[PDB]
């Protein structure tokens, strides 16, 4: 079936007492394999946070692992987000 979907992004590790001021983007995935049964909307993409400090950073958009299937590419893959100490 090689899907293509359409993932909401989450941020992981945000570090305590600060918050992303980015509006975090949609992320299309093209991957290769079969799956009848993954909720699409209980997957989502992720940027990890750890140890980052306030201001303006990219991070490497990843997807969080999906049985039977291998993702082949993914857009965007860079996503650039603003961190703000509380």
């Amino acid at each position: 079936r090689d899907p293509t979907l359409t993932l909401s992004l989450i941020a992981k590790n945000t570090p305590a007492n600060s918050m992303i001021m980015t509006k975090l983007p949609s992320v299309r995935v093209k991957t290769e394999g079969y799956n009848p049964s993954i909720n699409v909307n209980e997957l989502f993409a992720y940027v990890d946070l750890s140890g980052s400090e306030p201001g303006e950073h990219d991070y490497e958009v990843k997807v969080e692992p999906i049985p039977n299937i291998k993702i082949v590419e993914i857009s965007p893959r860079v996503v650039t987000l603003q961190l703000e100490h509380h």
